[PDB]
């Protein structure tokens, strides 16, 4: 599918959510265990600031709960408060730092949740988080949380969410500058929507767009995504013909720059547009590269969809193959990547008049969209 | 699919919406000409009064309207106000009610927009509803609010969303004590949603327990209708002889209260079930019955449907009329209906292994399926 994509660190978020805990209750090995745990972590890591802006707060709520116990030692356990009563004076003393972190709390804890395919209970704590975003001064840490809200959206396929979120986020950025790379980010999150709801020649605007914005920014990274889902476009419309240029740019850029990550799927529909197009010459030496790519990084996924283009393309096809990449592919979830190649095999068929095979499989495309494929529990409500 | 609701028109919320743009015009001639002829269509309503309580703050307002006009007629144009002016004054000496007006606007607007298919711009206008429900006093109005966004989202397949709010609407109306109604039809919304999910178990344990309050309310509407969506569950899942007694129990109470309307689509599946099973002399039973419903309640589309039936299953198939059917389905955009009958017809082929046939109609559900069944725009931003 289109290439967002990256960096998650839903765990690190969640240990401060799990010390902010042992802060409350006055858990003092505990929280202190990790506070030295997580900041040894955040030390290896400019990745996120999000994280960063948490851990300071509760760093500063440690200490005011170290502050706040260092009187109790000048006292008998009989004149000492209780510690319920300690904290309700800190909260009402901190009232704003309360709800900043509050407010951090319930955005960590729903990445989380999401992370665990927990959805409503995500959305349930990101709410909770956009209450708290009173507390959050700066606008731009609001356009932030805005901008996650259209990931976090676009990930659930509440496409209609995922945009209004993105234009929340793009109101703001356009206002300031240089978040022009935050901006162009918005101009991708339209497009990936776009596409999903077939909307592909907006989609196709809002990537040309972002492309040109990261050109002007000199972001390599974000030059190939681009690139790279545009061609997913045309080769979605089946504009085989347009859709190359654009997979080859792509992979020019990853590869100038040396992004791995990003090569294994990059090599992919180029290598299957070859094959589709009986250009079998340049089809090999495509699957070859990205296959080698594969290799190097340890692409679990990509070797074995690189395997299945062999497998329909070059290997009889080998129905045997195919049955045990969908059963690896059902296994993994990858339930999109399942329902589009399943569709490829029926249509491979169905080109060559096996329409006893191409049917077989178009009944497999069927039973695959009948899984509970993103399903969902009710907190609380009895049946 | 799924039965549920009743309606609406989108239209007198939005005439409210048009006599406070008069209002705020003081335009008195246009504001006291639909002030009549809302009043007039309200009194002849099986009222949801959303409405009713929007004119009667509305009609407070136009009243302060006519009262801060008064003291206009004692002055020649030189000594009188700017109009701009007035209206400034009006709104911050009138702070609640404003807020409260506006809740009403933006909620009765975005039902207006939805009701227009503008997505993105119904949302919009459904976050500043939500945002002014500060104004909003009661709990159970603000149940009301959840409960209507819920059916909206379900409306838009925003399937998390639309679970989200109906659960913040049933904690409210389950602390309630006369919400029981209320209650069952936020069991209905689990239940539709976990359908769209292919959650089968949960939507019919959800189904089943609406069900079972309904016969406590005696709401044999509800009734019909739960029986009728645990019936099209069953279907769903080709479980076609577990769905008949479903069928058959909704039919028989529908028919019993008189139910019209519901009579055609109560018809439609068990009489597609006895096709599908060879059972031809019971289904020309139900066929017969379903379809002199549909000419009685002058239903368009089933009329149209029940003839499908008769095209795919006992004549010939007639591919003709079924293209022509399914080119009336997609101009009326029944998108959702026009993919399952495409489906039935690929799987009538399909058993009668005239697999070209079938492997013709898989690729037109694949077809429908890329159709923008479902787009949006962009409210003011740039290429
Ligand atoms: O590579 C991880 C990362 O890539 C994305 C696109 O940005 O998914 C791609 O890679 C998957 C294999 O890991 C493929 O199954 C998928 O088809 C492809 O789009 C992200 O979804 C993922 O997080
Ligand atoms: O009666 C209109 C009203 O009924 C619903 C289900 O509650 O849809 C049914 O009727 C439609 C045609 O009018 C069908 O196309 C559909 O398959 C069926 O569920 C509502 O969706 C619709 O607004």
């Amino acid at each position: 599918g289109a290439m967002t994509g990256v960096i998650s660190s839903s765990s690190i978020g969640e240990k401060i959510n799990e010390w902010y805990m042992y802060i409350r209750r006055f858990s003092i090995p505990d929280a202190e265990y990790l506070r030295r745990e997580i900041k040894q972590e955040l030390d290896q890591m400019e990745e996120d600031q999000d994280l960063h802006l948490y851990y300071s707060l509760m760093e500063f709520r440690h200490n005011l709960m170290l502050e706040y116990l260092e009187p109790l030692e000048k006292m008998r356990i009989e004149e000492q408060p209780r510690l319920s009563d300690l904290l309700l004076e800190i909260d009402k003393k901190q009232a704003r730092l309360t709800g900043l972190l509050e407010y951090y709390f319930n955005f960590f804890r729903g990445m989380y949740e999401l992370d665990q395919r927990e959805y409503l209970s995500a959305i349930k704590f990101f709410k909770k988080a956009e209450s708290k975003l009173i507390f959050v001064k700066d606008r731009i840490e609001k356009a932030e949380f805005f901008f996650k809200m259209s990931e976090s959206y676009y990930y659930m396929k509440q496409t209609y969410f995922s945009m209004d979120y993105a234009r929340q986020a793009y109101e703001i950025y356009k206002e300031h500058e240089a978040y022009n790379i935050r901006l162009l980010q918005c101009h991708s999150l339209f497009a990936t929507n776009f596409l999903d709801l077939k909307q592909y020649e907006d989609a196709i605007s809002h990537f040309q767009k972002a492309y040109s914005m990261a050109e002007a920014e000199k972001q390599p990274q974000l030059m190939g995504r681009t690139l790279y889902n545009i061609g997913l476009c045309k080769n979605s419309q089946s504009q085989y013909e347009d859709a190359i240029p654009y997979f080859k740019r792509a992979i020019a850029v990853f590869e100038e720059s040396n992004i791995l990550p990003s090569l294994p799927q990059a090599y992919f529909l180029i290598t299957q547009i070859h094959y589709k197009l009986g250009k079998i010459d340049k089809a090999h030496e495509y699957h070859s590269k990205g296959m080698a790519y594969s290799q190097k990084a340890g692409d679990v996924i990509y070797l074995s969809e690189f395997e299945f283009l062999k497998s329909l393309y070059l290997s009889g096809p080998d129905e045997e193959a195919i049955q045990g990449f969908f059963d690896f592919l059902e296994s993994k979830m990858l339930y999109a990547d399942l329902e589009d190649f399943a569709i490829d095999v029926a249509k491979y068929y169905h080109e060559r008049k096996n329409f006893q095979k191409a049917s077989a499989y178009f009944l497999k495309v069927e039973q695959v969209r009948q899984l509970i494929q993103g399903g969902v529990s009710l907190y609380e409500i009895e049946v």
